[PDB]
């Protein structure tokens, strides 16, 4: 029966295996987390810039609803095309130099749609092993043939791409990677790529905003433009909801097939005019200042691991890993660091490699050296 | 190539076939449309409530940025669940009489993610012929068997039940149907669901705050609980978001297996904020007056058709189809009510049967009777 199938997909989860449960806070992005009335230094959130407080974007939250109201109304191909939703296209494909943008309510949205309405049946996926679930998840419901390459493997990609296909090939991967906080080689993907006549999709989620001239992300800093590029507003920016930037003729082709597009509720134009106010700031003096802090930062943290008992991944973004290898270790730490008033989360087996136990740190350029250096404390007086 | 892809998915589009362009709007929620700096009568939102506009609702949204910021940061399983995502959820739950609620970016979003991580390619999902694109573009991406029923067919349905499955079965339908504004019969599809050891789900996107007592919807005016609830906040609760409804064991296991909902950020707090002003707002005596004022517009405009060489839909919803036939007469006559300042939509095929070009028109309680005296005036002028 149905309860059978749900009772014993539940029933049949091990312990530290895979099970999950949810915390409420009061605060959650940003310096600070506030959970049951506690203030904990918050190493877990996803605010790279700081931003989801920043006054100018709330101001602009609260203006928008006093000028359009909330909700849109419907559509964005019926009456909830908004003046705003049209001005934050048009700035965001002028700040990424592209034609075009659409806006999505989220990147899952955004993903699922362009993957859905440009792969048919006849056409492969090339998607790096470690692409968010958001990328696999829709690739592999895709028709289209998913294959996998090894993460950041461009002999690999290459092969993948060589053997005989009847029909497209979309390469994706991230400007930013989730897991690990690593860059994949763009200019090399890119290169392989248009050497087998693929076109390359790029989820640069967890750089955009936060590196690069004006913040402009993974790809501007290296030099490559890919055919399709995803930005999400949920992490650096501050708010939430998602772009896919484009050319004219795809961006008319999404308009035209793309279903998530033409039959979802538009975004509050309230939401998209503090997203406009976001990538402002980010274009700004100020968005620069917070990433040079949010670099300092992580040098600040980096150099301060080298004494301690851990290995760091390679990463110079936000996303920090901390490798602790025993579980029961990691488990202990994240633990002990609650304890002493750092909010981290610890990821274990079988989320990554066994022996891997991670705590997935973040920092923000909201943080403070002070902060940086009371984790580095915690780090060091237990383990 | 994949331009010629493109190119080609494009240039063969007919003309009075399906091609599509946004107009941007300076208003598009309630009871005026705001285009180009002219005011119309707006028949064509999907704030059925006018709740878009409210002053509580503003407020709350206005105020939740200020206690809140902006974006929570990220996921639910992480940071991003704050108590008022907690407190959302809980009264969700009380009002429509379910165990639990899980909140979703968007209604596709929710969609998606039940079918997805509910439906194996064992099972089999029985829905409507007329489902709204995101239950059956999930459903038909999704590895189960999609069997499509004749538009509220109960025998149909039945006959597609009986058919020998290697899994389960979920049968798929809306409380109030996009089209036609017409209802399911709820509580014989339930029967027929139960006879065949079915799960139901209704997505009640159509009917939510706007039908029923304390406005819970198509299921509570029906006296039906389906295992799955999906309403979605973007149409009369006047802002963007959705729920699932669903027992303790199925939130458990959503909350396991769900990846769209592991994976994604959390709606900004001050979003769900929002989101319970505007549900306190419909559960109170000013939710049932807008409901009843609702209902005498109706009314009002049904009276008036009578007397009009227009036929109408099977409605007593907000939705109120008008069918003209004749395309040429339909394009004719929505250019003739937006010259005339009654802002309307023209649905022609192929999107409907040849020689049903409709106008889809919605009203809101935020209209009045001279509205609806004015939008009769006009048909009767030119028709
Ligand atoms: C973030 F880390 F909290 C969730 N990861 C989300 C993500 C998306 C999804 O967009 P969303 O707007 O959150 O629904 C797309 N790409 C990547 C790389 C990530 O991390
Ligand atoms: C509305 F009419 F503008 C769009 N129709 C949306 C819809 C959904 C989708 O949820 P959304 O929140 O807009 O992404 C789900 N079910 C139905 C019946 C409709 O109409």
């Amino acid at each position: 029966s149905w309860q059978e199938k749900i009772n014993a997909a539940l029933d049949a989860r091990r312990a530290a295996d895979a099970l999950r449960r949810r915390y409420p806070v009061a605060q959650g992005a940003g310096r600070w987390l506030v959970a049951d009335d506690r203030q904990y230094l918050n190493f877990s959130s996803n605010d790279y810039l700081g931003l989801s407080h920043h006054p100018q974007i709330i101001r602009a939250w609260q203006q928008g609803a006093e000028q359009f109201g909330i909700g849109s109304g419907g559509s964005g191909h019926v009456s909830g095309y908004s003046v705003v939703h049209q001005a934050l296209e048009e700035e965001l494909a002028e700040w990424l130099g592209y034609s075009r943008a659409l806006l999505f309510i989220s990147g899952f949205a955004a993903n699922q749609a362009v993957i859905a309405a440009m792969m048919a049946k006849e056409d492969r996926i090339a998607a790096d092993r470690l692409s968010h679930a958001s990328l696999l998840e829709a690739a592999s419901l895709s028709p289209s043939q998913l294959r996998r390459f090894a993460h950041n493997d461009v002999t690999h990609l290459a092969r993948l791409l060589a053997s005989p296909c009847p029909g497209q090939q979309m390469v994706v991967t991230e400007g930013v990677f989730s897991m690990d906080g690593d860059s994949a080689p763009l200019a090399e993907i890119q290169q392989v790529t248009q050497q087998h006549n693929g076109w390359l999709m790029v989820d640069d989620a967890h750089g955009t905003g936060v590196i690069g001239e004006q913040g402009r992300g993974s790809c501007w800093l290296q030099k490559v433009k890919p055919e399709l590029l995803v930005v999400t507003f949920g992490k650096g920016f501050g708010v939430s909801g998602a772009a896919v930037l484009c050319s004219s003729t795809v961006a008319d082709y999404l308009l035209q097939f793309a279903r998530h597009l033409i039959y979802s509720t538009s975004m509050p134009p309230a939401q998209a005019q503090a997203l406009r106010a976001s990538l402002a700031v980010i274009r700004s003096d100020e968005g620069d200042a917070r990433r040079e802090k949010l670099a300092a930062l992580i040098t600040r943290f980096r150099a301060g691991v080298q004494d301690l008992p851990f290995t760091l991944a390679d990463s110079c973004s936000a996303i920090q890993p901390l490798i602790v290898g025993d579980n029961s270790r990691a488990l202990q730490l994240a633990e002990k660091l609650r304890q002493q008033g750092c909010w981290v989360t610890a990821i274990r087996p079988p989320t990554v490699p066994a022996g891997t136990a991670r705590l997935r740190l973040t920092l923000t350029a909201a943080h403070e050296m002070q902060d940086i250096d009371r984790l580095l404390e915690v780090l060091h007086g237990n383990g």
